[PDB]
């Protein structure tokens, strides 16, 4: 069936799969056709194919991804605020996006939009 | 015309028109042809007429709405994380939704969705 409980489950694992570098795991909450539009607007990674590797291209640095708030889940949809912190060449950065998770009627996730902009990134000089 | 910088203002002015019960303000921020979905799951209201009367009923009990984090906007699209606090029969109650708006080239909120479930309503007894 599904359930907010399950969508607040799938969200916790998605962050954990990420927060570990775990790449197979990030691919398993999704369906085989689900879409990815990150950042929101750009051309969308479709099929498991461009997804894994999209998650690949970003996981190249130890990303610390914690949930900065309570997940909100209702009617196949799941929203959640969070952080993405990463270092490279002595500087500290922090992306603050909001994902919008559309789950299909099977239990898996079927579209991931993630909202952030130049404002929602906090890097030092 | 648009820009992420404009959306944070429309967010901020929604939050304001909520606290102070500024109805015109609220309805102003929207499209003359926009819809409301509070919560996601419910049937859509539409036409300024259908929106005002809705927002009319949300402001019977005073609303201490508060934004809990930086609002995130990219691609004519804006999401935020907030709480709508309010009291009835001495009970402190709070809502903790994540909303999503979507603008147009005109900068008028042409779609409001409110996302929160039972786990995201914080009142004791």
């Amino acid at each position: 069936m599904n359930t907010p409980e399950h969508m607040t489950a799938v969200v916790q694992r998605y962050v954990a799969a990420l927060n570990a570098g775990d790449l197979d795991g990030i691919v398993a909450l999704f369906a085989d056709d689900a879409t990815v539009e990150d950042p929101v607007g750009s051309e969308p990674r479709s099929g498991t194919a461009a997804i894994r590797e999209f998650y690949a291209n970003s996981l190249k640095l130890p990303l610390a991804v914690e949930l900065t708030q309570e997940v909100r889940a209702v009617a196949n949809e799941a929203a959640f605020a969070f952080t993405v912190s990463f270092e490279y060449q002595g500087r500290k950065t922090v992306v603050a996006p909001i994902n919008h998770f559309r789950f299909n009627g099977a239990g898996k996730v079927v579209s991931m939009r993630a909202l952030f902009g130049e404002k929602n990134i906090h890097a030092g000089a």
